[PDB]
């Protein structure tokens, strides 16, 4: 027939890695460091580098078992290899931060089970296998819980107690993938935050990179340069926070995401001219792109301030998440966020007042604090906006009644 | 091959509209009013009518931008048009209920982004775009939050703070659609009630109409005349509440749903002979169909009363929803519902008692109030049903212990 | 084309039944009893047997209506038949445990609606029909709630107030099924525990058996012998608890699951040589297989004890479920479970201490009770593990601070 064709399911990958066929490739490049693998026919070597030299010294390994998957954190180095006709699939951990004399452990998966993806969390490690199993391990080598995956894994990321799994929930058509996300919190009270929700992607695009921001919010990038971030303040939906194609000059130009930071806001990525991944040598330079939510009429003052407001809102939801889970957060960052947002609301209200849009001013005042609304009432008494001042006063009464 | 064939995904639509190819078509017909579009080669006009003349005067617009999507509420008129080679896709709002002198605003979507569906809520508006984005706007023109859709939108509806999105979650086979529902509450505490649950449909049917009842419960109709309603009292499942094919006399006869009302119960729709949608002229007459849940042996007294009981139960769940969300509800309606249900239970218990089904009587008494159970005990002492009276007494003891 | 092919959706089935084409087949074989159907051209008979003769006497029925689906519980016998050109699809219940003189009821489904699956709960019965409807009935014959199914049903099971539905959520490819699970609790507070989550299956396998353990935990088996159980302590994920292929000697050997028991742990199944289901005559013998979670390096002492620990953890989650839902549970079973787990942790800590893996000892002590940690501190003071004793002491301080 001549209709929709099933899209081939994309293969699993480690975020921040370059393809396996390269002689000198990146196994992982994140906010902790870089892991490179030089593999020809004579020898196979793995080199580990840390951005902060104080964390650990440079580590060089002789890749005898031919490790093809790697992840790096401030605690350990995680390595994995598939099975051969003689050896089993192995998970290798270099626990360099351990305070004891045993800084290494390795485990063999059962017969005919191959590791397809790994990720490192805070004090734990996870491995998705060809048996549609997810195996949890402590950073010291204890086997934790095991559960089955609803489909073949695509990529896996970890941060703190959070586990971020993207897998094939179905079969897409006409170039589209059919991906689902399983988001778990592996603390003392186990929670499945997302029960295989559909992962939004740009049409005819595939998954290019997943992970967490340094502050601990799940994020991912598709092959069309669209960067999306979990919106905890919007029912755990996914909000686009950047479009790396706006910084590209041609079709063959791409950006290779390395890390995401919310405070200060910066998207650390490698500019790539001619391909989607940078060559290992010479050392590529990390670029810093700004985040921009895809808002309408962003060239106008209204659209510009509206984008700045909602970007400030979503990039400070992590403070509430750190508070709800007992983590440590700076109360000063929370206060600066509110002041930054109340200033943008106040400037947007003054703009709507100049445009004689007084109903819009009351809508903006609904997002304001009680102090900001009281200030907007006196600004409305000024400039002879008498009815607007009355509507704002009635809004201030309603806000005080909500307490 | 000769097997299952992929079903073509149905295109987005506005509920209560007639096809675009008509010279004189309905853009939207709901419980607020009617919006018609007359478009030939000479001129293009849009006419707005309100069922209640006291709400607003009849509005006539010169459709210069060729708006093809429309929605209507007691607050504003929402219009949208796709992009051309010279103009961008635009969202136009006629805020006629505004108390200020600015009763109009329009916004341009970014390049190559087209509006595919719109809907109006209480004080807000939403637009699903070709970029798989959902854009939220206040009724006054402020851009609110934005998040990505898991698939191409099919239809969109709003009521109060609730957002009702139906989209393609996959690809169906053999005439079946693969639809998912995302139900959000956009109040001060954002909630995603349904994380893309599968939307039940009749086999080989497509989505024909979605929306909310006047009381605020999500409902939808498929192409086979099956009307389904969210069952908040049954874990947010979907319960069939009507079958418009029972009122049709032939295959070519159809009913075109306009609105759904829970108190009093009535399904307002347009009878259509020969097609699925009514012609614009002459003005079609609104028919009132009754709701009937698809219960077994409904011709018998037992099945008839069982259908009346569960229809009364599901059509009063909205009272609990209005109470939990601080909305205003009549306590008298809640009391009349319970009295209506306790009377049906009492008549079903008397029927089971006549049939010497005393175990069934105790099952019916489990659904009764403590006062109704005490009354059933004295009715069981009467007519010499001594063991039944003892079982009902032990049930009354258990009910008092649950407090 | 030459690519992925759509997998034909498997047909609905009753767990514990043998195919319909057999002259003498099992309609259901569970922990309550056996129901056999002998059907040739001369006569059609249904025989009911109870494992405990004290429950009820053996029942013999003349299958005049040609019932093809059956389920059995300690309360009633449930039978169902499809519709013919003269008769409707019927649901028949033999309420043998009733304390009244009416121990039978039957109901007719509407025109062109056929029963596809049934299941028995505590005091209720459910039937999934060809109209994508789920109909609830009390054990005495009262019609309860009705809601629509997101797809064609595959199998259905019930236990207490829990309803376990597996259905087709999509179309799989290359031999894979696309199954979803809807898990409901039908008590006085209706809850949808699983909103159509994807059902994990072994690749290229179909669903072979579903049901609940005697303690009330959902479980299911695929065609590759993998037995999975709901992990309530792991965010309602699914954990493999057995692999019946490890007990098979050849490809043609299979195990036919009958029941699952958590305390004592035993998987009751019928060994089958040459086919997937046992012949009705002679009476097959019920085998008892042990549960084994698929852990790595299970031949080693570490892997063996780690498997025993997590098997003990998951097979005692039902005690917490019985407690949260007011059910009756033995506090002695909960105490024996903790003692069994603290002993395994203590032996694993002593093993890690012998291997000079002191960081791993602290990880194991995190899973210990406060008394077990205090004991591990004195064991660490012994054998001159001074730093380990300090780390365990700081862990004991942190545990006391969590109260």
């Amino acid at each position: 027939y001549d209709g929709p064709m099933p899209t081939p399911r994309q293969k699993p990958f480690q975020s921040g890695s370059t393809p396996l066929h390269l002689t000198h490739r990146f196994m992982v490049w994140n906010s902790i460091g870089i892991i490179r693998c030089y593999n020809d026919e004579q020898d196979n070597a793995i080199d580990v580098e840390f951005h902060d030299t104080s964390i650990h010294h440079a580590t060089h390994l002789s890749n005898t078992l031919n490790y093809t998957i790697a992840d790096l954190s401030h605690e350990a180095i995680l390595l994995a290899c598939e099975s051969t006709d003689e050896l089993a699939s192995k998970l290798h951990c270099l626990h360099f931060s351990s305070w004891d004399s045993s800084k290494e452990w390795i485990i063999d998966l059962p017969q005919n089970e191959d590791i397809e993806a790994i990720c490192l969390g805070q004090g734990w490690a996870a491995a998705a296998t060809s048996a549609l199993l997810l195996r949890l391990f402590t950073i010291g080598g204890v086997q934790k819980e095991v559960f089955s995956l609803a489909g073949p894994v695509v990529s896996m990321a970890g941060h703190g107690e959070q586990l971020f799994i993207v897998y094939h929930r179905g079969t897409g058509f006409d170039g589209d993938q059919c991906l689902g996300v399983q988001l778990l919190e592996l603390g003392k009270k186990k929670k499945q935050i997302l029960h295989g929700d559909p992962l939004p992607l740009t049409r005819k695009s595939y998954l290019a990179w997943i992970g967490f921001s340094a502050e601990g919010t799940p994020c991912y990038v598709d092959s069309e340069g669209i960067v999306r971030m979990l919106n905890r303040g919007l029912g755990n939906t996914w909000t686009p926070i950047c479009n790396t194609r706006e910084h590209c000059k041609g079709k063959s130009d791409h950006y290779w995401v390395v890390g995401i930071h919310e405070n200060p806001q910066q998207l650390r990525c490698i500019p790539c001219k001619g391909s989607r991944f940078p060559p290992t040598l010479p050392r590529p330079a990390v670029a810093i792109l700004s985040f921009k939510l895809p808002y309408c009429q962003i060239a106008t003052e209204k659209g510009q301030m509206e984008e700045q407001f909602w970007r400030s809102v979503i990039f400070h939801n992590h403070l509430d998440y750190l508070a709800k889970n007992g983590y440590e957060y700076e109360e000063s960052t929370k206060n600066q966020a509110t002041k930054e947002q109340q200033e943008l609301l106040m400037k947007m209200l003054a703009l709507s007042c100049k445009l004689e849009r007084e109903f819009r001013c009351v809508e903006l005042a609904d997002l304001m604090t009680q102090n900001a609304v009281n200030l907007a009432i006196k600004y409305a008494s000024r400039s002879r906006k008498l009815i607007l001042a009355q509507k704002l006063s009635e809004l201030a009464v309603e806000k005080a009644a909500e307490l």
